[PDB]
């Protein structure tokens, strides 16, 4: 855990790049962290937090996961895979835009969820609800990911995003059948077998949400089961001299120290 603070300092001066890490219990206790109050850009983070708070709409029954939302080409926008698919077949499920925006990133089906839910502006009002007085969404994608040095908007630290992780997995935001699904679904995502999830044991138990923004940023938040030990996890980094690939690997070696301070409990 020095070990842990000096092994994130060495790949932070060796890649040129900046490691924000925060790890706590279910209930939101600290186990680890580095510049873990320092904001980072979300990213594709935030689709994960949105499913929740679409989630949090089925269960109250303001929202119907089967109900369809309808949509043209307009939608289309960067990174948008399914969407496209479904795009001639005229709509998407709340359901289905809300697993495609979790598990393949989809920007067309994220913006089509945020038309529903009431935009960036609701977004925000759901963090602060479950207790997240540090996440905002400004605006929708792809320009959320923009990244511009410095700017606020659209940005989370490591320890707001492992808390609102941890409250939507463990903390009761969601009905126990809408944490599951959630949670499945977080598992099955289809971007992260080279980030986080890359270097942590095989046996453990790990659900994430990634993020790319320009300006290098490259993100990974989600959970982790270590046998029996439930933990929250939030990952942001910039490291804009790196490769995309090189990115990818910065997550998953963050995933290694991560694993090595674990291990020793």
């Amino acid at each position: 855990k020095l070990t842990f603070k000096t092994d994130l300092e060495k790949l932070e001066r060796e890649k040129a790049a900046q490691i924000g890490v925060a790890i706590v219990d279910p209930q939101g206790e600290i186990v680890a962290g580095h510049r873990m109050a320092q904001r980072f850009a979300m990213c594709s983070t935030f689709k994960f937090p949105l499913a929740a708070l679409v989630f949090e709409r089925i269960d109250s029954g303001t929202e119907r996961g089967d109900r369809k939302l309808s949509y043209g080409p307009d939608m289309i926008v960067e990174w948008s895979p399914a969407t496209e698919r479904f795009l001639a077949s005229g709509h998407m499920t709340v359901l289905e835009a809300a697993q495609a925006a979790v598990q393949l990133s989809d920007n067309g089906a994220t913006n089509l969820l945020l038309r529903e839910i009431g935009g960036p502006a609701a977004m925000t009002q759901y963090f602060r609800k479950i207790g997240d007085s540090v996440s905002r969404l400004d605006r929708k994608e792809p320009e959320m990911s923009d990244n511009t040095p410095g700017d606020l908007r659209d940005t989370t630290t490591p320890i707001a995003m492992a808390r609102t992780v941890a409250k939507v997995l463990y903390g009761g935001a969601l009905t126990s059948t809408s944490t599951h699904t959630i949670e499945r679904w977080l598992i099955g995502n289809q971007t992260g077998d080279a980030t986080l999830r890359a270097g942590f044991p095989k046996d453990w138990v790990v659900g994430e949400k990634t993020g790319t923004c320009a300006n290098g940023g490259r993100n990974d938040i989600g959970f982790f089961k270590a046998q029996e030990r439930d933990y929250a996890v939030a990952v942001y980094t910039t490291a804009p001299k790196l490769s995309a690939v090189e990115r990818d690997e910065l997550v998953a070696s963050v995933g290694q120290v991560i694993t090595q301070l674990i291990l020793s409990t």
